[PDB]
């Protein structure tokens, strides 16, 4: 990550408080979940016009903070050097904000824009910003849909830097112990580069609002009760009748879609006959290592900052 | 393999749900307060040592639980691995819970079932679980009504926003949580640590939640520093455990230390040392002043596999 949570600020509010209007501390401004961004305007962005971060200071957001029942602040951590209250740490916020507000800013500014859809611009980021908007976005995300306690239905509080909400019925159970219920949701997907039991075919499938030719890796929701590898096993049969035996870790991927962790495995088909559930996917098929090789280089993939993308790229160059 | 095939398929099959529930070959599994109904022994499993396991119903012992829909929750768990013996978890009220005894308390009675058992028990604790917490729709605090075999809830609200796409509101919860194995810069030794919570002398693997926007193995470098002081390099993914406490996954880990100075928090970790290969082969055998959690824990299969 680009920066140092420092969650052992989150609940000190005097500190959080003198940080907001500190002049080192950078806002991140999100409307409706989209990060502001710009085009090119330094050297790294320039050769052909990259997406960056919009970084904000305190003057550019001043006037949403002196409204906070209209606004969602979370702390998202310090830079990872410290700066020759006044501790030498450079905060970092993301400030979401209100449609009115947002077009206020947009007419304020005219080289920042927000960045949408999410998918596909999000990979449009380099990795490091891209791993700060999806922290940001998914707990944005999280207030969004969590304003009230699951356990009792009444209103609720944000604290603790934006990192918790707290019903406000004192005799709620909530409020007795730790539950989840008071913190952001991280939400476990598995995603598997499948391979045919003779090596040399990967399985790859659809939904229905694909762009056409568009094929990329299975994926599901890791269940409760479930390990990575069982998660892998049961969508791959559930959606595709395939049956796999070995599955591998690969890497990670944090997808703020809103809140998925993407659980990137290799798993080794040890069934070929394809059995398509039209209820979750349209299509699925094998594609022969040279025919995802030359589309690498009739049917295409995400693109290569997706994490289906780094584990098709990955699968090519293995030993048959 | 499995006890189960959750035949996810079934799960919006309300006419086969149904049919299900008086059929005689059905099993239930009874909860009390997210606790299993268990018994010891009465198998050949049992010739050695008296162990614990499921105590399977059928129809007739539970009847009139289902008699009292609104007092109970029901989730079908799936078939045993039309011919299909299905598989449901009941939890009930404590009023209405001689052979059989429920499991308490959770950690560490739970690790007494076998691995086949704890897969089952881990699927029906959860999902009861997330439904004694989630009965209200997060995004407006409406009621909501249980769909879908268990793994849905619905908000009544015709206008709600939870109603209009697809959304996790709507389904079981899973906490991402690493726990790691970590390795000394030198290779001879492993960081442990321990809650003021905890027995005296126990000390396991530290562990965290996975945050927001995070990996894997960002959670582990930043629970690690955070809880330890230790600042951590490599980080290799070993195994996995659902643990639901109420809905858990541990993600098992084996990690290298770049640093070797310990800075506990005295917040969550209240002392966290190193030890030896020595001291935690004699602790894995039986002989020191400290010890580990079973041999069923995931730490403990993660100490395990660092010894070699
Ligand atoms: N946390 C979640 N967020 C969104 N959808 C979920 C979640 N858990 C289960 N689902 C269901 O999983 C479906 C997607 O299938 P899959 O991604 O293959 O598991 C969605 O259409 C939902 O019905
Ligand atoms: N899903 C969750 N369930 C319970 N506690 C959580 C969750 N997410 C974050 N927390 C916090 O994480 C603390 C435990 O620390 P750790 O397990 O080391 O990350 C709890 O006491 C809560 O304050
Ligand atoms: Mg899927
Ligand atoms: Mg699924
Ligand atoms: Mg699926
Ligand atoms: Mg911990
Ligand atoms: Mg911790
Ligand atoms: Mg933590
Ligand atoms: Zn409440
Ligand atoms: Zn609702």
């Amino acid at each position: 990550h680009m920066l140092d949570r420092r969650s052992d600020k989150r609940n000190n509010s005097d500190w959080l408080q003198a940080k907001e209007s500190h002049p080192t501390t950078v806002y991140l401004l999100f409307s409706d979940l989209n990060p502001l961004v710009t085009l090119g305007g330094n050297k790294e962005s320039s050769q052909q016009p990259e997406v960056r971060l919009c970084q904000l200071n305190y003057p550019d957001v001043k006037g949403y903070l002196a409204q906070p029942e209209k606004i969602t602040l979370v702390f998202l951590g310090v830079e990872l050097e410290m700066r020759k209250a006044a501790d030498g740490l450079v905060a970092w916020f993301a400030l979401g904000i209100e449609p009115g507000a947002a077009e206020e800013f947009k007419q304020r500014h005219e080289n920042c824009y927000f960045l949408h859809p999410p998918m596909p611009a999000l990979l449009q980021l380099k990795e490091k910003e891209a791993g700060v908007v999806a922290q940001a976005r998914s707990v944005l995300a999280w207030h969004s849909r969590y304003k009230f306690c699951p356990t009792c239905g009444s209103a609720t509080k944000i604290e603790e830097g934006g990192y918790k909400r707290v019903c406000v019925r004192e005799t709620c159970p909530s409020l007795q112990g730790v539950h989840n219920t008071s913190y952001p949701r991280v939400d476990p997907v598995v995603i598997m580069q499948v391979i045919h039991p003779d090596g040399t075919k990967c399985l790859l499938g659809r939904q229905k609002r694909f762009p056409p030719g568009m094929f990329t890796c299975l994926a599901g929701f890791i269940e409760p009760g479930e390990t990575i590898e069982d998660a892998v096993r049961r969508e791959v049969e559930e959606e595709s009748g395939v049956k796999v035996g070995h599955v591998q870790y690969v890497s990670c991927q944090p997808w703020p879609m809103p809140s998925s962790l993407m659980i990137g495995c290799l798993a080794v088909a040890v069934s070929t006959e394809i059995k398509v559930d039209k209820n979750e996917i349209e299509d699925a098929r094998w594609f022969t290592r040279e025919q995802v090789v030359d589309v690498l280089t009739a049917f295409f993939v995400p693109p290569s900052r997706a994490i289906a993308h780094q584990l098709i790229k990955h699968w090519v160059g293995m030993n048959p």
